[PDB]
């Protein structure tokens, strides 16, 4: 008793937000993947986040490394209502990086994380979207009486190759991990899955220090949390398993545990579209596990008549606050804040991301749109393969992406 | 050359939330009138308070007389954002009035007000939507060497009788004063207006106390700031005007100034619908004068398909954030936070508080829900008017308010 | 195994900051007792605040019944700091009681704690000085399947008839109560004390409000929580005990339990007192259980030369920030905020609340200065009895109150 | 009329707070200049962030450049308290610098300072202490009708080659603008002073981006703001002088301004003691300007008995809120926050960084005791030259450096 309230509370998270997504390509090249924009209002360091208050630990480590100004802007903004005084932060962290990433970027702030006095450190990423409650993880890493837990779940072996693939023991006890395996090892019961890691891992943070300066003093290793350290931990046999659903946050327990790896482009479209879905797999409207973001005071989505008096059918839709739309049949879209549109439009499946102002008699079909683009007026896009791998950057999957930049050099004067 | 900014530093405004909108017969009479939702996201105090933002003005007083803990509670939790040791607070003073009009408000707190060190005294009465730059008052305040300015706009005659009348000469001085007259005078070149207040004093500070002490310790005046005070300083002169187009803000100077005393439920009805229109009056996206309140984290505006699977219309609407809406066709409407319309529902001209849940198909028109109430399935409002008179409260224009206690007098359960 | 964080997350504090501490004769006859200073910068109510911070109990209910405006300012400035959307939140209640004791003012306030929709509500009564871990009452709330849990302590018994006294069995379950008797009964083992109440219960929720409206229909009880209810529940025999030691947030574990009913001003003397000592029994350096208050930016706490260029001495004393001591040997005392004693003086075991002005030439002596009380050139206090009996308040120990208004009366003018 | 308000509003503020202070030579090791402690509680920043809220200038770009972790901590936890809903902010940009500094690093974030829409920019810098209001700057800058308006001061000859000297005319029109000059042309009155720059610019925004890009194509320039770009605008004859004594915030009228560049660190010693001074020249203690810090919770500074049960005498201190001082005389000295002092100690003309531990028998003369240093037991400092320049840093004019580093070379275990 009295054992998952005070794991939390000598316990101390440090969120690795310095990705960059490089399979994005152009949506995260102006900003740290982290700072993605996600679900109508949030980012996707709101979740990371989220579930580090949720599960009491209030104390935050922002290890920004990446092309992070407005990822530090939001941790100002939305994440600064902490008092310190209680020992609550979201402390944020600059990297100064030095190729030798996330685990030599634990390693560079050694001398600031010591001076929380924390027993169990959190060691999670920022570049996912899950919904975890860690209070129940502590004490799952408490009790088996390791000194590393990671949490690992099962995924298909198409896709296992991305993530860190493992083999527990009856206790849950790592034998053998591999990472971003070309030939990914199986789980022993089914064959079409393997039981991959997710990067959420945790340590008791006295061996936490005591190993990354046997891994500082290495030359010869990537100083990676997945390729010489826990492959390390794993010869020595102190690292344990922790599966992923014994802590998921779900609705309904009927469904299978949801994670998202955006990773992608049309993985970001596909988990973006879904809460636009009539029952999504991601509930937001929970209040026994809220998410937080950056609250910014909008006017009411605005739905107006169009040019000649007639009116906008919006089907599937998650339009936020602050938009005006008029007239212009919008489908199975998601609309983030102030998406100015004009009359005549059609838009199918797309993912307009904020103040994205799109011009009259646009038809918009399977596509991202960045922020605060100018659209002209006749543009249509996805309603084309040859024309529109060309001008914009269209995936494999028919995903289109809509920069800021790939109109200006159309030449069509994003100055706004 | 450095007045214009020096005026509001040593001012302070002392806004009058005491308001119990005797005339917003059941939508105030539990929440006081300051306290009231209009536009969405806004209650009705918060303009009051933005114009003391915008205008310099970050020392205020809210002067709340009781039957309001809802919104000492939206004061701690939107406008407490201010550091009190750099002279900017919204100080909440508890009215506490004798089981005694306005200005006996301001006398109970007389010994808390003097502690400001203030030197020009904003009395307000904010229980008004509007769009003022009070230090543009202040500077007419103090370049004609005054005592008291009242800010003065004309009216129509219809209604002059509501609000106090008043006849200036050519320096804007006052010469007559008449308070709430049951036969309002014109004014002597238009007279189907009349120049009446709006509620506005702006006063000297080391006066105002002088006139309080030499009026509170009377036993035969109403100690009202209209009735009493403004007719004792007009005898002695010393009471100039403010025209209230000299120090509105507005968008379009192509306009009439916009000034709306809400409180009449068919006026609460028009104003709250002017957002939803092709081209509102009072705009909620001026960005040089933004107006703020209570932001908490709301979904998106969630727009699905029916039960059976068809689309949803809307034209000329205003749907704000957590609200959820299944087909329905909703025109000329607005539909505040977390209001789940469902099915088969036509919503036509309809003020929907938050938390309202419509049920499956209702027939909303010309109506007024209050907040939390869970309208039942098959539900008709505004169709024939005898039946809403035989219910609900149908005010003599068209209009109806639904309040939680007013279904359940029908059996309707409620507890949402 | 997870019941120990999911009590707090499940619950509601009521802190009932409604007393006026009678007692407290001139001292709070200005401001509520849980708005009284204690220790330089903390007040009596961030105590009972803190320990359901630090106790995970972030939804607290303050039922301030009024004489109380300056601590809905310190709530509003200090303990705004919360997310109120994440479930966390300190919920401003005013009581509006009728012009009916303790349980009166959560009935009142009934329909609006039903909508916090919690488990385990903790009613506090919190205007007393202690350090105390809720939520281990909570676990042995739930361990014992009780239906309320009194935190009881034993005290001495020649003053226990301040308190309601209680006799439990071996399981801790209430056999016998009795509320404030004139003849105390005492402990089965010690004769000289008493198993005596705190104020500090522990009720279900779903059976409070089935408890509080059965008696809340009655015109015979006084509708308190300790005269009407608690023995109400005893006759029902679902009444628990809770050992206060058990729960006590003790920095030694070698010492008593803290609890100071502070409410004499002869022993609001002595615990104010107790932080000047060698060793305090109250920890206020405890990092493990840290108490938070309204902290603002006060400058150092300035020691300068006497009007002459002499030094001051300061032996067993508390300056906290503000202050500004120029020579004037200081003794056994506790300064707060502001204080601006001159030179010349002689302070022994005095209590200077803020903004105290002492002028030159001062020997104080067992004295309680009220705040911004400006005390002239040359007065004395403490010296001879007869003198400060006729002039301000000296209660029978030899503790002397010094007021504002206590010094007009003598001619000496304040206005600070 | 309507001008000096409406000035700050349609102007940004641009922090230069990148600098390292070189002459402080272990100091500002570790942390950036502008994030150096002064004055009890405040920061080197504290002062210009301050000046730009109370003239009304409250969107700032503080450019952390160079190795700032604590900077960036502080501008989070107390200087995030902005509403960005009514444009005000402390937009906090990192610089990510590529020698080719300050104006070069105003380019750089460019691109984020143009989505303001400013109309003047204010270049100030963040390593000076000053007290100056911006408000009656930008009228004295839009009355001239120039494009850029530097803040000048006289300063003496002998330290006027570490500025920018410049000479005006009648109208304050820049003529002559040398910067750095081995030998300060002097004023042409007084020849023992020189007419010399502050760092306080103020341009008119659309030149200001109008004119780094033409220093940004250049090649063959410094890209600092005082050495190839105010030089050029001198040429171009659109440079204005704004004589400092015309805006500078003074207590008293009668004093010299006060306008300290800390630079070295025997000025840092001078101008941080000189508030403990009987009159300082700084006044903090003002109420109509006061300077924000993030101001932290801290228990009142604590004066207890010594080991043997003496007294402690405190001449001339600035002991800060959080210290625990045992007797031990303590003169002219400045205690920042936590300075434990143990017994027997003689600390005179020192300043005690935060947290700084003096053991016993400790002797400390005219020095500067850096952060979070643990000093042992007997260790003379400052009676000694030739052993006091061989352990610590000891300056040209006596004064004394320990850093946490030194301390540890000599073998006195600084963990804690
Ligand atoms: O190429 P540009 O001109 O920077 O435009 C790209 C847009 O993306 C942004 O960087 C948005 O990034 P965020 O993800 O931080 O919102 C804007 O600053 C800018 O308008
Ligand atoms: O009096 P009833 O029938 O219980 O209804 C009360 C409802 O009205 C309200 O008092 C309206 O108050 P708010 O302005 O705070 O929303 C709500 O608290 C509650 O939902
Ligand atoms: O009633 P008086 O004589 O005017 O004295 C009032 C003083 O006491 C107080 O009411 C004490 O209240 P606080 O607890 O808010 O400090 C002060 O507001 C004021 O300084
Ligand atoms: O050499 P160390 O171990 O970093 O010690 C130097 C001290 O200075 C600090 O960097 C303080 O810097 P700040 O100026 O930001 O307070 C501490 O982190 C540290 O204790």
């Amino acid at each position: 008793l009295m054992l998952a309230r005070q794991l939390p509370l000598k316990s101390v998270a440090l969120i690795l937000a310095g990705g960059r997504g490089t399979r994005l390509k152009d949506l995260t090249n102006k900003r740290a993947k982290p700072a993605v924009h996600f679900g109508g209002k949030f980012r996707i360091i709101d979740f990371a986040l989220s579930n580090c208050i949720n599960s009491g630990i209030r104390r935050m480590g922002v290890i920004t490394q990446y092309q992070s100004h407005t990822l530090v802007q939001h941790i100002q903004r939305g994440w600064s209502f902490f008092n310190e005084e209680m020992n609550e932060f979201v402390d944020l962290l600059p990297a100064q990086q030095r190729y030798r990433g996330t685990a030599d970027a634990v390693t560079q702030n050694l001398d600031i994380i010591r001076r929380y006095k924390a027993e169990y450190v959190v060691i999670l990423a920022g570049d996912h979207i899950y919904k975890q409650d860690y209070s129940r993880m502590l004490i799952d890493h408490v009790e088996k009486g390791a000194r590393c837990t990671v949490a690992c779940m099962p995924v298909p072996i198409e896709e296992a190759s991305a993530f860190g693939v493992m083999a527990v023991d009856e206790n849950d006890k790592i034998i053998e991990f591999v990472e971003k395996p070309a030939n990914p090892p199986s789980m022993p019961n089914d064959p079409s899955k393997s039981l991959a890691s997710m990067g959420i891992y945790v340590f008791d943070a006295d061996y936490l220090y005591e190993l990354l300066e046997e891994d500082d003093r290495d030359e010869n290793s990537s100083h990676d949390f997945g390729k010489d350290l826990i492959p390390k931990i794993t010869e020595a046999g102190l690292a344990y398993a922790h599966p992923f659903p014994l802590s998921c946050v779900q609705s309904d327990p009927d469904a299978e545990p949801y994670w998202r790896d955006v990773g992608t482009l049309e993985a970001y479209w596909k988990a973006n579209l879904d809460l636009a879905s009539v029952v999504p797999e991601l509930d937001m409207y929970d209040r026994n596990w809220p998410i937080r973001t950056y609250n910014e005071s909008l006017p009411p989505a605005k739905f107006v008549q169009d040019r000649s008096g007639s009116h906008g059918m919006t089907l599937n839709s998650l339009v936020s606050g602050g938009c005006v739309i008029s007239g212009s049949v919008v489908v199975q879209s998601v609309l983030f804040s102030r998406v100015r549109v004009n009359s005549f439009c059609n838009i199918d499946s797309a993912v307009l991301l904020p103040e994205v102002w799109v011009g009259r008699s646009c038809r918009l079909r399977r596509c991202v749109i960045d922020r605060a683009c100018v659209i002209p007026e006749g543009m249509v896009i996805g309603e084309n393969a040859e024309e529109d791998a060309r001008r914009f950057y269209r995936s494999e999957e028919g995903i289109v992406l809509v920069t800021r930049e790939m109109l200006r050099k159309l030449g069509h004067k994003q100055e706004r």
